[PDB]
């Protein structure tokens, strides 16, 4: 018995025979279900229960120590089977989790041990976060519930009719007419009900109505408010996540005022920037601690024809580059002989190289099968598809190409970490699709009358298709939209689906590539005056100055301002003097460092552009002719060398000039691994998102429309969509869409729904073109767009240890150990004395621990009091608030009261107590002014009330983890602010020539009369938006349009309405490649590093802590 349990438990057979079951069973379970895969599910249950009953009676169950119980792994089994018994013998919801069996195949793969054990190391080490996340996301939660609490139900209401329709005026009458939903105003065809309100920049009402509050839902079927702590909390977390959030984003503005900005700039600057920069950090530092464990375990040969076929290889490209749709004839015709000829090129090169180069030889090496396999697909395309691989033929370029040649090589020498990396994530995306079919499934189907129309949404849980794709979308970070529609027709379980769904797979997996990618790839007297002056600090001072103010003159320049002519007068003056400054400046620059130092520097080259550009508009405006705003424009680059010397500045600045060569490769490769989709794309869908449409730009059934003859036949339109494939440029821009996804969920509906030329599409009856995406996705964004963060690690890593004086030669723990020694440098005791016998038993009872026990309890107490706050509560329970929180307030002052007697004078030695001592001070003013405040605006009693959030602030004094990751934080602040007093000047840049540029036109997509380039606040508005990414396919819709736009007038003065597509992409691709992709990362960098060096201070040297703790005895 015990020898045949144990010898067959030890046979590789039995193991492959059970993974070969386990996979099987995974096939069956993507199928429908049938009486088949029922009698299967018997059969594979019973399989299940042999390999149980082997393993016990080898080992035993739980009572020694190598037991069959004492392994996680075996646990996994021993549950699944027994909820397949329960399933069996006897809820539907439990037997979803049968699939988490298939988690075993993880170790088909070679190396999975080091990635598993990431995974689970980065897991542990996530406890000192999550308590941290929990409390930060909580004091959001309760500042954001006392600033926009009821502000999303405000809604337009018609007057109350004064011709007597609906009768002579009462209260409730008036009531009953505004209460009806039918006299609030919505746009015809709109799903939501615009918000408004009355403070200044907020939304406006159309004449006839005013904005009211109380009346009908919150946005998005109602989950989407601050009305309670629980819909905040989800609010707070979505808007950390960045997931949809410029849509919160611009209802809290319209609803409340353009100021509300400031909040949203605080939660996305130590929530994004900083919080999941930390979670990136710990990820990190699991999967190198796991590396290095493992790690430490243990005519025809000659130059001239290659150079032949280097440029006939550019030329092929660039054939293939060139094919579009709706091609004339000469087109295909040169394009086809092209491709004869450079076939003809490659055969007669194999046959010359076999002649040559032995044949043994010649198949010996590997590029020379890669062009013999390229020069027989050629071979049977032309034959007689087959033209998709063409595209191999790109790839020969990375031969002659040292760049790509070594991305390649880096590519291949550490593959099998990448693959068990992918193993991973899809294995996850199988289980949670599999769990959530099994969980939604029946609910869309069931419920379908809740949604809009009835009508089946495009992303549900319906096949395993769909519910695959819906959960990968969640993992590219999009899932608020799904768990509405889950929400919808299901139940609360929705939420903790989605959520897991999405921290597991983004915050973790995908963080994880990143750290993969991150360990791999990485007259005298003249001359004498105009010198001192240079050189003196009141010029440079005064310089300074005088761009400071004058760049900030810039932003007055908005729409209004030829209605303000003392403006127009001031502004053309101080161009006057500035040109007359620009020159003497330049005169005395040139007298004082001389013409080959002015000439041989960056600086004094932009300085020298502007002069130039002052004085062709001078000459412009002798001659009679109006300036170029865009050269006068030009004097804000000015900026930059003063903000260049602010302190601590040199260390930023420093580290992107010299990543600057590396972002210009990484963008190179990017361009060619694109160029081979949108090669691939415009052959896939090239003419075949044409659509029929009637007056309202809706989509005709195939039905009665077969094709395009009788879609003019009935006199609709034939249209295409705005963003297409019709040629490699089109695809270009689609797949940018696509790689941010930003717009991509209507380039896949188009894609998905695509037939032949000249058909009408149907839904989804190209359903597998999901696939196209899928990888581009993961070769172009989940790879690609994240080197720059990876180089910008490794620059800031080097740069900062030039900033501190280090040498780059010293290793890890040498500088550990020199850390240390600076520290032990620097200490110093102190003691109070304890008082008088009174006061003195009053120091015991303050000094005692129990004491600081009882305040954090009686903090979380008074926090839980404000967690309870409501929208629409009775005035009793407002009153039953106030007075527990005045209770509270009593015993806080009676605490600091009480040090204050203990302590005497030491008291305000220790910084937190001097926190305590503002904040009882506070409590007690506001506790005495709240109703002379309220009843002598409701905005500045929320804000001002705001202070009360103060006392549950201490919260956090006492604890040890997040002590260490706020000491890393306060670290690395300096750093934080000068990255963004950097974003800011950019975005500034940008705002004066958004504003220039894009001030006229017409409110389409997302530019509408509140969110628009009319001022300076609102360019700002729209461009911190941007600088997420957020919402720039609908800015980009809006302002590349040049269709039904009427142009404009010089002699009416009508400055006209119409779009620019050229300046369009080029502002928003250069924003998008200057903030998202490079400086936002900086702050990813900057964290990174600290955190580090304050966890290896921690673990292989010494803390601050460590030192405390010996001078306490001392
Ligand atoms: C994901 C990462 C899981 C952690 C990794 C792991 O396997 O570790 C635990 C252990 C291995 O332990 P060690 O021995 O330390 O590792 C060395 C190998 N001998 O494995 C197990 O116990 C396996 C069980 C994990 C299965 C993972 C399943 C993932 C899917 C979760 C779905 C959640 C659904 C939630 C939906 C809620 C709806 C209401
Ligand atoms: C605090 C800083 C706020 C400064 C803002 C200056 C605003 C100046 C101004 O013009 O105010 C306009 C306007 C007043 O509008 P009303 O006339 O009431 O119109 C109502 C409808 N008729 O002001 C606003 O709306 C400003 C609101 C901005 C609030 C943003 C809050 C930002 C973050 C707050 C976090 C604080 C947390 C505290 C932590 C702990 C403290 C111990
Ligand atoms: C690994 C990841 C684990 C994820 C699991 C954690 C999520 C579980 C949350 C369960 C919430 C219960 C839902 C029921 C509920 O009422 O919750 C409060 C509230 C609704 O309150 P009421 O106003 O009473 O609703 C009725 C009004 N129409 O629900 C929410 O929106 C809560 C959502 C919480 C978001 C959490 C996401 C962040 C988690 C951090 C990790
Ligand atoms: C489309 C309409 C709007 C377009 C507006 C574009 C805005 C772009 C803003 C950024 C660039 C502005 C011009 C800067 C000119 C640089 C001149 C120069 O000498 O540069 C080197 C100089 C070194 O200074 P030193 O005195 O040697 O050292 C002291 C450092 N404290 O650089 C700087 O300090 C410049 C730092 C600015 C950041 C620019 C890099 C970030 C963007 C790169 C991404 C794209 C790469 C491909
Ligand atoms: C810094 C980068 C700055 C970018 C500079 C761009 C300059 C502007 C050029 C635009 C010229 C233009 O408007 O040409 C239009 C012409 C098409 O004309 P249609 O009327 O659509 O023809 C009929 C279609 N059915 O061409 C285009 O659409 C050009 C599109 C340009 C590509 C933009 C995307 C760039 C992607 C960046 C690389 C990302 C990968 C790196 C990582
Ligand atoms: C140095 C870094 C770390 C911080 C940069 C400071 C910003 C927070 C400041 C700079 C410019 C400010 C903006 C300047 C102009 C406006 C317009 C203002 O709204 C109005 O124009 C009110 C009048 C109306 O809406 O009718 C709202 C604040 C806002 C967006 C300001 C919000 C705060 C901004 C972004
Ligand atoms: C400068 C002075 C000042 C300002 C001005 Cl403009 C005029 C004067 Cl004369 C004085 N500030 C200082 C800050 C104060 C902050 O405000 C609060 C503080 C609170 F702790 C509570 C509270 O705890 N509420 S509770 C019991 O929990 O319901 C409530 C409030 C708000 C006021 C209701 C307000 C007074
Ligand atoms: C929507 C609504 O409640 N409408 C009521 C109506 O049912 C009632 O008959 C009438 C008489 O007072 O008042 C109003
Ligand atoms: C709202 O007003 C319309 C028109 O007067 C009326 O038909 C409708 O019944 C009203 N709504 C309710 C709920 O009575
Ligand atoms: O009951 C309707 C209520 O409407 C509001 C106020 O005018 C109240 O005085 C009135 O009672």
């Amino acid at each position: 018995i015990r020898r045949v349990a144990i010898s067959t438990m030890v046979q590789p057979i039995f193991s492959y025979f059970i993974m070969i079951t386990i996979l099987i069973h995974c096939i069956f379970m993507i199928m429908p279900a049938t009486q088949t895969t029922y009698i299967l599910e018997l059969v594979f249950l019973s399989i299940y229960t042999i390999e149980v009953v082997v393993k016990v009676l080898a080992r035993g169950f739980i009572l020694h120590p190598f037991a069959y119980l004492r392994d996680p792994w075996n646990w996994l089994d021993f549950l699944v089977t027994l909820i397949g018994y329960i399933t069996l013998v006897v809820l539907y919801a439990l037997r979803a989790f049968r699939v988490l069996r298939s988690w075993r195949t993880v170790t088909i793969v070679p190396g999975w041990r080091t990635i598993v054990d990431a995974l689970s190391l980065s897991i542990t080490s996530l406890k000192d976060l999550v308590l941290l996340l929990l409390f930060s996301l909580s004091v959001f939660a309760l500042i954001g519930l006392q600033l926009f609490m009821g502000n999303l139900k405000h809604k337009c209401v018609k007057h109350f009719p004064a011709d007597g329709s609906w009768g002579n005026f009462t209260d409730e009458r008036w009531f009953n007419y505004t209460s009806n939903s039918s006299h609030w105003y919505i746009p015809d065809d709109w799903i939501e009900y615009p918000l408004c309100g009355n403070s200044s920049g907020a939304g406006m009402c159309p004449p006839g109505y005013t904005c009211l509050q109380g009346y009908g839902g919150n946005p998005n079927y109602g989950y989407t408010s601050f009305d309670t702590f629980g819909w905040a909390f989800l609010s707070v977390f979505r808007l950390v996540t960045l997931d949809y959030w410029e849509d919160l984003y611009q209802l809290a503005l319209r609803s409340a005022g353009p100021w509300h900005i400031l909040f949203f700039i605080i939660v996305v600057f130590y929530g994004t920037f900083c919080f999941l920069n930390f979670i990136l950090a710990v990820v990190v530092m699991s999967y190198t601690h796991m590396v290095k464990r493992a790690d430490e375990e243990k005519v025809v040969l000659s130059p001239f024809f290659e150079l032949f076929i280097a440029v006939i290889i550019v030329l092929n490209i660039t054939f293939m580059a060139l094919d579009h749709h709706d091609m004339n004839i000469e087109f295909e015709r040169i394009l086809r002989t092209g491709n004869y000829i450079f076939t003809s090129i490659y055969i007669v090169e194999a046959v010359l190289k076999i002649i040559a180069l032995s044949p043994k030889f010649y198949f010996k090496d590997s590029w020379n099968v890669f062009d013999f396999i390229i020069v027989v697909f050629a071979i049977l395309e032309l034959g007689l598809v087959f033209r998709s691989f063409r595209l191999l033929r790109v790839f020969r370029l990375a031969k002659f190409w040292p760049t790509l040649n070594n991305f390649m090589s880096v590519m291949t020498k550490s593959y099998g970490a990448f693959v068990n990396v992918m193993y991973v994530m899809f294995l996850l995306l199988f289980i949670f699709a599999i769990i959530g079919m099994q969980l939604f499934g029946m609910n869309y189907i069931d419920n379908m009358e809740r949604f809009p129309d009835g009508d089946l949404p495009r992303w549900n849980f319906t096949d395993f298709l769909h519910s695959f794709m819906i959960v990968f979308r969640a993992l590219c970070g999009e899932w608020i939209e799904s768990m509405w529609d889950c929400m919808l027709v299901g139940d609360w379980s929705c939420i903790p689906f989605f959520v897991a769904v999405f921290f597991v797979g983004n915050l973790v997996i995908l963080n994880l590539l990143i750290a993969l990618l991150l360990n791999n790839y990485g007259w005298s007297n003249i001359r004498r005056v105009c010198f001192l002056l240079a050189k003196n600090k009141y010029f440079q001072k005064f310089v300074t100055a005088v761009l400071v103010i004058t760049s900030v003159l810039l932003a007055l320049e908005d729409i209004y301002l030829p209605q303000r002519p003392v403006l127009v007068n001031i502004t053309l003056y101080v161009d006057y003097v500035l040109t007359a400054f620009f020159v003497i400046e330049m005169i005395i620059m040139l007298f004082a460092v001389g013409f080959k130092k002015y000439f041989t520097s960056k600086w004094y080259w932009l300085d020298f552009i502007v002069v130039v550009a002052y004085l062709l508009n001078f000459v412009l405006m002798c001659a009679g002719i109006e300036a170029l705003q865009t050269l006068r424009l030009l004097r804000v680059f000015r900026l930059f060398r003063p903000l260049s010397k602010v302190n601590g500045m040199q260390v930023v600045t420093s580290t992107l000039v010299e990543a600057v060569p590396h972002i210009f490769n990484v963008i190179l490769v990017g361009i060619f691994f694109w160029l081979v989709f949108a090669i691939m794309g415009v052959q896939l869908f090239a003419g075949k998102f044409y659509k029929c449409v009637d007056e309202n730009s809706t989509v005709l059934s195939h039905e009665i429309t077969m094709d395009r003859n009788d879609c003019l036949h009935e006199n609709y339109t034939w249209e295409n969509s705005p963003m297409n494939f019709d040629h490699v440029g089109n695809a270009y821009l689609s797949l940018l869409q696509v790689a941010t996804f930003k717009g991509w969920l209507q380039i896949m509906n188009d894609a998905i729904d695509s037939r032949e030329v000249h058909k009408q599409p149907i839904r989804e009856t190209n359903i597998y073109m999901y696939l196209y995406f899928i990888f581009f996705i993961v070769f172009g964004s989940f790879f690609i767009l994240k080197l720059f963060v990876c180089i910008l690690i490794d620059i800031f890593r080097q740069q900062r240890r030039k900033a501190e004086g280090l040498s780059a030669t010293d290793s890890r723990t040498q500088l550990i150990y020199r850390r240390a020694v600076m520290r032990t440098m620097s200490a110093k005791p102190v003691k109070r004395i304890p008082k008088n016998k009174i006061q003195g038993c009053i120091f015991d009872l303050v000094t005692n621990q129990a004491f600081d026990i009882s305040i954090m309890v009686l903090i979380c107490l008074n926090m839980v009091t404000m967690m309870v706050e409501k929208e629409g509560q009775s005035q009793h329970m407002t009153e039953v608030l106030y007075w527990i929180n005045v209770v509270f307030i009593i015993l806080f002052t009676g605490e600091c009261v009480l040090k204050l007697i203990s302590l005497r004078h030491y008291y305000f030695t220790v910084g937190w107590n001097i926190f305590d001592f503002v904040v009882v001070i506070i409590s007690i003013v506001g506790m005495f002014l709240a109703d002379l405040i309220e009843t002598y605006s409701p905005t500045l009693f929320r804000v001002i009330r705001l202070a009360r959030i103060g006392r549950i602030l201490r919260l956090v004094k006492g604890a040890k983890g997040i002590r260490l990751l706020l000491l890393a934080l306060r670290k690395a602040l300096r750093t934080l602010f000068n990255v963004s007093f950097l974003l800011f000047v950019i975005m500034f840049v940008y705002a004066v020539f958004g504003m220039e540029f894009f001030m006229h036109i017409r409110d389409a997509g997302a530019i509408d009369d509140v969110y628009n380039f009319k001022t300076f606040g609102q360019s700002i508005i729209l461009l911190f938006q941007l600088a997420t990414s957020a919402g720039w396919d609908g800015v980009y819709f809006a302002i590349a349009n040049e269709e039904d736009c009427r142009a404009p007038d010089h002699e009416l003065g009508y400055p006209g309405n119409c779009g620019s597509r050229a300046l369009g992409i080029a502002y928003l691709v250069s924003y998008l490649i200057i903030t998202c992709l490079v400086v936002i990362n900086m702050y990813a960098a900057v964290i990174l590093d600290y955190v580090l060096e304050v966890y290896e201070d921690s673990k292989e040297g010494l803390t601050d802590d460590d030192y405390d703790m010996f001078f306490e005895v001392w």
